[PDB]
């Protein structure tokens, strides 16, 4: 149907916007602490602590499959990256501190992303 095509165009547009947002957010992680999944070989007990692991590579996989239907779903995954890290790692660690900085700097980006999604009507 034409309606289905239009819906798919909207999703493709959202995906383009979220790709830009994801690039901007990952730039706020210059240490690449959040670039890849926590290794279950190097941290074998990780899943005892963290029930829903997340990282930028995994987000990017879902993104390119057009797997984010709206900004909320994307933000959920970004918050998992931050929140998982701030639970597993103590306050005095380079990991926890990196998550705080990513959260703070990323908030700015996500604030305008929300305005843009609403403005252009992408969801
Ligand atoms: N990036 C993370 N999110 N949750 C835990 C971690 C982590 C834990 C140990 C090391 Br070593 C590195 C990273």
């Amino acid at each position: 149907s034409m309606e289905q095509v239009a819906m798919e165009l909207r999703l493709t547009e959202l995906t383009r916007l979220l790709r830009s947002v994801l690039d901007q957010l990952q730039d706020k992680d210059p240490a690449r602490i959040f670039a890849q999944p926590v290794s279950l070989k190097e941290v074998p007990d990780y899943l005892d602590h963290i029930k829903h692991p997340m990282d930028f590579a995994t987000m990017r996989k879902r993104l390119e499959a057009q797997g984010y239907k709206n900004l909320h779903e994307f933000e959920e995954d970004f918050d998992l990256i931050i929140d998982n890290c701030m639970k597993y790692n103590a306050r005095d660690t380079v990991f926890y501190r990196a998550a705080v900085r990513l959260r703070d700097q990323g908030g700015v980006v996500l604030r305008q992303a929300r305005r843009e999604v609403d403005s252009i009507g992408l969801e």
